[PDB]
């Protein structure tokens, strides 16, 4: 017998995520305009399908693009996904607060690059949303006159 | 296992805006001066102040703004930004900030806004784990980009 099945419950982890650090064996890949200079926006874990959907922004030729990539868990435990080539990636450490992964990318030229990354979750608690809503009610503000900044078609550019 | 000491200044660092509500919708609509995307906050216990670092789009262009708020003996804060402001922190932890602000603009108009902000905490253990992983893969520290500081210092 090899290893045994892993009880996986990461659904709890879906939500807003941000990129802290991304390291690379090939710096050109992460330098400005690089394909893996990805600013995470959201992550969605599905335990039924055993998938991870990545939502992130990347600048391509002085222009910002919002990308969506779906990764699928393999019986190996790793995940594979198509983005600027082929990737096999591995969650080395994941918790409600963080995420450290190792990705191996093979581009359209067969060039292999190993990347490392630290990502953090933007945790918005219920106890706090309530407190903000109450206050907002008290001050007589209308829910319609409130702007959601954690998801809007008009935000700042990291560069 | 291990947690840093609790300090006000220790809450200093990257913060992000979640929601902001207003009595005058024009203040937080596109191009409104209060449609502020927080980048960082620095609490200073000695001077009794809070420094706001945020971004706001004006005349179609994103601008980086810094505002120094000063605590009052009564615990609230004053700050000059698009008129005079009297800021009140209704709840604050290492995780969140809920606050009420009253702004009177240069023309004497009064707007009351509410806001919910959240902090981006990057824990030591996770940082070291990223670097350990990074050196295990033979990646040189000079070959790593700090995305968080870029986000905190856009343009
Ligand atoms: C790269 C962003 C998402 C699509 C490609 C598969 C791996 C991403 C993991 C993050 C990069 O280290
Ligand atoms: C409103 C100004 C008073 C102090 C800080 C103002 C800038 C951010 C708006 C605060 C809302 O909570």
């Amino acid at each position: 017998a090899q290893e045994e099945e892993a009880e996986q419950n990461l659904s709890e982890l879906s939500g807003p995520w941000r990129t802290v650090y991304i390291g690379s064996t090939n710096p050109e890949k992460i330098q400005e305009n690089g394909p893996f200079r990805t600013y995470f926006r959201e992550l969605v874990f599905d335990d039924e399908k055993g998938t991870v959907d990545f939502y992130f922004s990347v600048k391509r030729d002085g222009k910002w693009k919002n990308v969506h990539v779906k990764a699928t868990k393999q019986d190996d435990g790793t995940y594979v996904a198509d983005y600027e080539g082929q990737n096999v990636f591995k969650i080395v450490s994941l918790s409600r607060t963080h995420l450290v992964a190792h990705n191996i990318n093979v581009d359209k030229h067969g060039q292999t690059t190993e990347l490392t990354e630290l990502f953090v979750k933007l945790n918005v608690e219920d106890e706090d949303l309530e407190k903000f809503w109450k206050l907002t009610e008290d001050k007589g503000i209308d829910k319609k006159n409130v702007v959601n900044f954690l998801e809007n078609e008009n935000h700042p550019h990291p560069e």
